[PDB]
């Protein structure tokens, strides 16, 4: 049994179950017996009685097994038009893990690279991430013909963004909104993270079982690597209350982490024959690829242009007299160098704020605060409130704090604000829109994974990333530097 | 007993010794009574019989007590230029560690602050990391008046490389030399983390002990953060050995990591008194963040450049036909990207070679072996032979290796190459030069310590960087772009 209180654990690589689109047989590591086969294998392959405990090339032929053995570490190998012993033509999906040969069976449908070439030479030229994510969706739609493309972006905190889509004119907009972590559990993120695709192709469809489901050891089939591997009943449920009928997820692999998931969901039955999933792949791995690209691109932009700021500074400062009247002069240009909704100055126990700041009668117990944590170095938290918990009625205006110390002797601080995140939402979905629910209630829906996300990141901001930490040690060091030179 | 056999492992943060130029008086956590002392407490302070046992006022009076109280997390408090009960001046250097108050005497010689802003000043304008170095042992050669300074790099393996020398004329150079990991050890690693300085007045001085050496408890007192330590007897028979008599060594903490040391060597015995102790500290700290900010500047700047250049490449490739014949004719201008002694084009089965390479009959073992490891992802080692022994007979061409697939279907590589690295030695010291042994022997010599680096490194390059790596990926993603485009 699985519910809402256990499917955070769910075994959905061992699921004991195949999508009805195909027929799988599990064969020993030589592929020398049959060890287990689904249930509609007599069906679709023209065969009678039990294939268990019979020999490889007794059920398919001593022609198409040679060929199989051939073909074979754990990436599974595509054989589109295969032909069995009596002339009936097969698309075959072949891999081994954990020692077990598995083989796929879909009916035949047959030119992968041209279609791929056509979709990867329009995403190359893009010379933003914006430009790459935006047309992506539109020409994944256009291209593959599902009534929704969507792209999640993970966050730090495992939460899903909708960061792109393109849709039928008719369905809801789900742009701009977030789903919790726990929406995707981590069983669910591995196996996204080991095939690049995911195919559910009739999300009402009977599921066809695997016999025997465990063998005589207590051994389940593990699918981890199977594309007619069956779906959780938590997710199935999800889609029928969506009214989604089919999904295809493509996996964006960036510095050998899930950075997201390109999803297309159709509101009626569809599988891709093997020869356009091929495609799919390979644009989903060049799409990875460009991303990867484009964003260390950002990053150099980004730090080069901190560098480039403070330069300007630095020769500005040098020309200044007074250092402290420069700062409160210019403090306000800082917020160019890290993305923030206010920034302030706490100079010879002075406030000066700009933008969206804590009240003035609230920053003297906020520097002093900084002052006994920071030890000289550049202190952040994106949930200010966990750390003063009286912060938390100025929540809406500052959220989240990093500062940074502008002098090695005196307790001088440049301080940098963000809002909480909820203040920063733009929301393009319809908040009357509502959805019919099943047995397990309204928490497999939309409308209720937002709420659920909204609740998690009460009184918090966006966090502070890797980049914003690096320019605020680099103009620590140049601030402290020159307020030195000045002593 | 200490000696080459178990040195690794001494216990240096316990040695139950100081050093003679001042004395030490350890009390308990609130500082209220004296629990150990140094054996020459009496003859510096000029008290008579046992300090251990009676009350902290009782030895140094309630005044002076008051003021250490106010004073005192674990970084220590330098009060220069105090007055004992009997009018005495001493410069004191007050820590609390585990929970024990470690108090140190020196007898006073009294501008930090002046000094150390003139050296910074002088450091703070270098436009290279190349520049700052070169710079540093020169200027504080000038200030401190040290008979030799050295600046120590670690490598990734804990080898030390000395990257900058001034030194007397007389004094034989040990300029791009290398010491092997094994010649300072971890505990000793871990000090200079936490130490900014490190002294030893005098090499030859008689070390007096710390009363009691063990409490009854069975407890050591840990001398972790006391200037005064004692230094190992291995160490202090090496510096015998080199003619040198005192020592002073800078910390150099490069994102949060011991990136290297300033040394300063003299050939007669020298202390620095506190006041120049903490502007030495205070330059320090400003010479690790500039070279922090340098060696961060010099990573955009090469990364910029590979962007720049492949971005010339992909132009060039938009207007050939043929981009087999173009890799042919552009291979040798990939050298620019990664540093490289050699680099070649393994395409369509044939081979072209750049510069040191291995020999033409090598290659088709070596692409074989790439192809069966590489999984299309870029393949690196700095030890060829560890990875193929028959490439032993070639490794001073090239030991080291960096592969990067250029198609994502052919086993087309772009192949560069490094020579073992003490091909590419520039060092500037005299081979004839020879050293007096003690009793361990000659492996406390410079001259042994630099063979030893040197068996160490046999068969191997000058490991690729992460710089190295992050180019070979960005260049694997152009190339493999291109290459679908063009089929
Ligand atoms: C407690 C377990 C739960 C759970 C498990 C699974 N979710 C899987 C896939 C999945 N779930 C979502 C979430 C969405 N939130 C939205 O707001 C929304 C639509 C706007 C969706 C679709 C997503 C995004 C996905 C990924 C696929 C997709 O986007 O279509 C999943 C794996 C399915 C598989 O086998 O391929 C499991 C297991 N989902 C829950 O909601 C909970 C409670
Ligand atoms: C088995 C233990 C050994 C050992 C221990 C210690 N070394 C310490 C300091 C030290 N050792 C060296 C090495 C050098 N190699 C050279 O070729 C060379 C001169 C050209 C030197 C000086 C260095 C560089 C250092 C750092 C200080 C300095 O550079 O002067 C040490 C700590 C000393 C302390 O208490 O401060 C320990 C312990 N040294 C060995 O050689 C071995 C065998
Ligand atoms: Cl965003
Ligand atoms: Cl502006
Ligand atoms: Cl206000
Ligand atoms: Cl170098
Ligand atoms: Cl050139
Ligand atoms: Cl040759």
């Amino acid at each position: 049994h699985v519910d809402l209180t256990n499917c955070d654990r769910e075994p959905i690589h061992i699921p004991g179950y195949i999508q009805p689109h195909g027929c799988l047989i599990a064969c020993d590591n030589a592929m020398r017996m049959v060890l287990r086969h689904s249930e509609n294998c007599g069906e679709l392959l023209g065969l009678e009685g039990d294939l268990n405990g019979r020999t490889a090339e007794d059920v398919l032929g001593k022609r198409l097994v040679h060929d199989l053995r051939n073909a074979l570490t754990t990436r599974p190998a595509m054989l589109p038009a295969m032909e069995t012993s009596d002339g009936r033509s097969f698309d075959i999906s072949l891999h081994r893990y954990k020692s077990t040969t598995i083989i796929e069976f879909e009916p035949s449908d047959s030119q992968p690279l041209g279609t791929a070439r056509k979709m990867v030479d329009r995403i190359r030229e893009a010379d933003s991430v914006e430009s790459l994510i935006s047309r992506t969706t539109r020409l994944v739609k256009a291209t593959l013909g599902y009534d929704r493309v969507l792209i999640y972006r993970f966050e730090e905190d495992g939460a899903g963004k909708v960061v792109s889509e393109a849709k039928q004119p008719e369905l809801e907009s789900f742009l701009g909104q977030y789903f919790p972590a726990s929406d995707i559990p981590q069983q669910a993120r591995a196996l996204y993270l080991k095939n690049t695709l995911r195919i559910i192709s009739d999300a009402s469809g009977t599921p066809i079982p695997v016999l025997p489901a465990v063998d005589v050891s207590g051994e389940p089939l593990d699918l981890s690597y199977a594309h007619l591997r069956n779906f959780s009943p938590i997710h199935c449920e999800y889609l029928r209350n969506m009214g989604v009928a089919a999904s295809m997820s493509i996996s964006v692999i960036v510095d050998d982490a899930l950075w997201g998931l390109i999803v297309c969901h159709h509101c009626s039955p569809r599988v891709l024959s093997m020869p356009v999933r091929i495609a799919a792949a390979m644009f989903g791995e060049f799409f990875s690829m460009f991303l990867q690209v484009l964003k260390q691109k950002r990053r150099l932009d980004t730090i080069n242009h901190a560098h480039a700021a403070l330069d300007r500074f630095l020769r500005l400062a040098a020309h200044r007299a007074n250092l402290e009247e420069l700062l409160v002069d210019s403090f306000q240009d800082f917020a160019r160098l890290i993305p923030c909704d206010g920034v302030g100055l706490w100079v010879g126990n002075n406030w000066h704020g700009h933008g969206a700041t804590p009240p003035h009668d609230a920053i003297p117990r906020l520097a002093r605060f900084v002052a006994s944590v920071s030890e000289g170095r550049v202190w952040a938290t994106h949930a200010l409130s966990q750390a003063i918990p009286e912060a938390e009625i100025y929540a809406d205006t500052a959220a989240g704090m990093l500062a940074i110390p502008i002098s090695q002797v005196k307790s001088d601080y440049l301080l940098f604000f963000r809002k909480e995140i909820v203040q920063n939402l733009n929301w393009a979905g319809n908040p009357e829109k509502s959805y019919e629910t099943g047995p397990m209630g309204d928490r497999l829906t939309p409308r209720k994974s937002f709420a659920i996300w909204k609740e998690s990141v009460r009184l918090q901001a966006q966090p502070w990333s890797e980049a914003d930490r690096e320019i605020a040690e680099t103009a620590r060091i140049a601030l402290v530097g020159v307020a030195f030179h000045h002593s």
